[PDB]
């Protein structure tokens, strides 16, 4: 006993998992790489501490936009599954 | 037990759409973090730069985001207008 | 012999595993990259220790947010599976 | 109830998604890494802007060639599926 | 031909547990190698550091290993106490 | 209704997608990393601009060889599928 | 003709493959990155050759611990499969 | 509906061969790009080197390519002589 | 029509492919990263060639150990499949 939505919903959960698994790879590594520059810049140029946070937050904003746009589509896949029967 | 052809096709479409956007976010998050790493370091080294660094930064981010959003458009095709649906 | 929730739960477990596998890739590598800058920065200048831990912990907080938001959605997938019949 | 093209088209969509997911990982990260050198190079020496955009655009052209050759084969897989019955 | 519901659920649990630990080791191996890269370089540059480098090194490795072992705990949940088993 | 080649062909398209998805990850990131050195070298040593292109094209040639050998095997998988029935 | 353990065992081999495939990605890249620092440190500071091996082996030990703990769980999955019927 | 055992085995072989070569090209493309990055930078810094840099470059590329071609040989085994075919 | 070993062998081949795909990612990238330090080190100081090959070959030995231990378990999976019926 199966029904079509069992297979569609399984596909939706696997697809949603790929969306969020990739989002976290991009966000964790992209934010780490941005922070690496912030930390090194402050070590090299202490007086710049305050001004380095502006390009840092621009960068984190871009990185997090990918994470949260992915999250929104994961939510679509698993709560409003396109093609559900 | 009941399946139909579109149950399998739609499951494949969702998995494929998920691969498209999972890979898009890996490329966008890491590419934008690497571009921003250089912006931050460049401003730390040459604070007077700033102005001349944001043009190359925006060109780089534009290229990275183009991959993200072209992928997003094809994810949308896969899941809202699946090619090969029966 | 199968039933619809057997296939849905299998998809939920694979999807939850993708979510946490990607979370740990982003957290382990992003935290390592942040820490690389902290360690290098302190090596270059021992008196900067305090001032470097602040951007380090901001970076780690961002990286860990990805990890734990993913963990929450893994828990949703496997304990309150969206689409279970 | 299934037919052979249902399984073939499912495989084509998964395969097309792998092609484009890998294309974007290579394009986003390769373009980011190229741009990192462009930005750093201009920071070090503002008068080098023109001369650095030339190798940058050569690099981006190579990276984008991978992306768009992959995109063409994704289109082959999902619109003119090889092996469709 | 005989399957039962738990055959499918347990196969999904094992694949999911494998993803959890495969990703955990990718993050732990590369994160710990990157942390150690800085420890090694820092000692090459400032051999008298040593002492002051091991505290940031251990904090970094502790964070990386926390991801590895939290993942391991959920792999164990997935395969020894599978949620949703019938 | 299925037939054996439906499953074989689905496998071939997924395998071909893995081959090209991995090829583009390797090519986009490898070419970006090669170009990063080209751009930085020209920034550091402008007079070397012309001579840096020789090791650059050797490197890109190696990277692209992996991409195109993969492409050839993807073509084999999906147009001349080994094991087709 | 299938039986439940055929599907469980297939899942166990795929899960074991993911465990060891991820372990080798982490170990090969983590050890390479550790060795990069060892080689560069010796190039920069020849007299330090002997003392750099201590932090190097600490680092490799951590990296290999992930590899071999993964190996042990792969062995569990494929030789003492949890949930086997 | 008709399947036979080799349809499933051959589908697994093709997916497995694809993983082998997808991973081979990831390792070869990025490893060769990283090796070449050092060759290019080394020649930028020490143009008179050149000669002494190509031996370590070729040893490194030889190691990277060995992984690529050993993988290729096993992909060929998987898909042209599948172990376990019935 | 199927039999249990058809599904087990399919899982073994996918699992063996994961093992070798991950082995080559770790070996190619880890060896490239080691070699990057060797090449840079010799560029900086040609007389250090001999002394840099020693840590290079230690690093490569570690990286290759991951590759070949994985290769051995791939061979176990596909030639002496654990759980074959
Ligand atoms: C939706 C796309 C948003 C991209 C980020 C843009 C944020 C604003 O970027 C601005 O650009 C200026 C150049 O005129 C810089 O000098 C400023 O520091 C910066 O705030
Ligand atoms: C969630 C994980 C956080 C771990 C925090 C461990 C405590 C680190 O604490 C740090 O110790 C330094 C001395 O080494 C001080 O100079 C810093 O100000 C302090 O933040
Ligand atoms: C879950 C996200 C955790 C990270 C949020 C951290 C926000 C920190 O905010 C920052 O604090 C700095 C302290 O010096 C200031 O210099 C900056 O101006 C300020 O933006
Ligand atoms: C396909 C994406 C290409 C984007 C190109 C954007 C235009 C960049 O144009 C660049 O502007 C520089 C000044 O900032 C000039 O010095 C360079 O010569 C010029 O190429
Ligand atoms: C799709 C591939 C796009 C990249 C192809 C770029 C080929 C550029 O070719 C290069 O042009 C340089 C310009 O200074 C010259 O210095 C080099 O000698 C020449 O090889
Ligand atoms: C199980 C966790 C093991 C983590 C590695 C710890 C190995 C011992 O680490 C020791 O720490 C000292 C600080 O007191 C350093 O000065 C020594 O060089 C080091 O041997
Ligand atoms: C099939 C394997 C091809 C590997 C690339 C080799 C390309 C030729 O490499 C040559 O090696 C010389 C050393 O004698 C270098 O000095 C030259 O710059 C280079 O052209
Ligand atoms: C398993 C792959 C190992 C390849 C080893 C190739 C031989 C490299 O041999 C190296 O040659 C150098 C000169 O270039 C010598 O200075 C080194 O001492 C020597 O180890
Ligand atoms: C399969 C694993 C291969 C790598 C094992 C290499 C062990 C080398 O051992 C090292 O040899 C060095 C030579 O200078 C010494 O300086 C170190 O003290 C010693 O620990």
């Amino acid at each position: 006993e199966l029904d079509p939505n069992a297979l569609i919903t399984a596909g939706a959960l696997i697809g949603g998992g790929l969306i969020m698994g990739g989002g976290a790879i991009g966000a964790g590594i992209g934010d780490g790489i941005a922070g690496n520059a912030l930390i090194s810049g402050i070590a090299r140029q202490p007086e710049a501490q305050g001004r380095l946070f502006t390009p840092f937050f621009i960068t984190v904003g871009l990185v997090e936009a990918a994470y949260f746009i992915n999250l929104a589509f994961m939510a679509l896949f698993v709560f409003a599954t396109p093609g559900l029967q």
